[PDB]
């Protein structure tokens, strides 16, 4: 049948320098984490250390510098524009918050991004966002999000927004979750671990299960950090829908070998993300 669009997702994406870094290596999205400050405003694109074996763990950016720079790397026109790169994951980092400012956290969130990376709806850079929120328990963040782009006047935006709970909990956990916050759609599913540390697929084995099922609620699957050639095959044979790497050289030699060509793509702009693939 058709081939399953796929997207490759440079990981750690932290300073502007390195989103043309990854693209111009293969990836079509990239994940950047961001810490909160004492208020629950997005302060930094800062992980710190410890992070994955090979990287440096340290670079980053004040948070709407970067959402300046993903701008200009993704609206047509732009000197910097990169037409592949069509999917941000955004690691909220809500591990230094309190649990009841989750929903501060969300509305601070939507206010830097419309005006940094949306320009208040002006010609706003045109990627699809993921907010991967890391505890089942800040939900209320989604809410706070949703409102403050509401009260902001630009409700439509969430069209370009999804979801994610990033904590490896178990699938029928992550569901109660998104209940409670009245989600039904967008939701993408990670499941990994760091590069330094094995993992094999039994939950993305159940994400894929739920994603592919008559009542499931995941749209999309994605594995991560991948940097092994074998363990892309294994991941592309479980059927994910998004590798994350700090190598995406790496996936991209694996989807063109000519048998995983024949039912893998690169996700382009064609491709909702919010979608399962059929
Ligand atoms: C930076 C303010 C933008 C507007 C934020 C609207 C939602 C505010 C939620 C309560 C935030 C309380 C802490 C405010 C910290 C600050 O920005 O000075
Ligand atoms: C399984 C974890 C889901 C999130 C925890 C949210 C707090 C639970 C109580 C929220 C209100 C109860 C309800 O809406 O059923
Ligand atoms: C939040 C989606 C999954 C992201 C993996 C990034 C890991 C990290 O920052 O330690
Ligand atoms: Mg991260």
């Amino acid at each position: 049948g058709n081939r399953r669009p796929i997207w490759i997702m440079g990981a750690m994406v932290n300073a502007i320098g390195q989103i043309d870094e990854f693209v111009n290596l293969g990836a079509n999205s990239i994940e950047t984490d961001v810490s909160f400050d004492d208020n629950a405003n997005p302060e930094y694109t800062y992980h710190g250390i410890p992070c994955d074996c090979g990287r440096n763990c340290k670079k980053y950016e004040n948070f709407n510098d970067f959402l300046k720079g993903l701008r200009s790397a993704t609206t047509p026109g732009n000197s910097k524009y990169q037409e592949k790169l069509v999917l941000v994951v955004f690691d909220l980092k809500t591990g230094s918050l309190y649990d009841n400012q989750a929903n501060d956290a969300g509305k601070k969130l939507a206010k830097n991004l419309l005006q940094h990376y949306w320009n208040n709806g002006n010609n706003g850079g045109r990627a699809y966002i993921v907010l991967s929120i890391p505890d089942l328990n800040h939900y209320p963040l989604i809410k706070g999000f949703k409102d403050q782009l509401t009260k902001d006047g630009h409700p439509e935006l969430m069209d370009k927004v999804g979801h994610d709970f990033s904590g490896n909990d178990d699938i029928g956990d992550v569901g109660k979750a998104y209940k409670k916050a009245g989600i039904t759609g967008h939701i993408w599913q990670s499941d990994g671990i760091t590069n330094c540390l094995p993992r094999g697929l039994s939950r993305v084995n159940a994400a894929v299960a739920n994603r592919d099922s008559a009542n499931g609620f995941i749209n999309k699957v994605y594995y991560w950090t991948v940097d092994k050639r074998s363990t892309t095959r294994d991941a592309l044979d479980a059927g994910v829908d998004g590798i994350m790497t700090n190598y995406p050289d790496v996936i991209t030699d694996v989807l063109n070998e000519a048998a995983y060509k024949k039912k893998f793509r690169v996700a382009t702009y064609d491709d909702n993300p919010w979608v399962t693939f059929k």
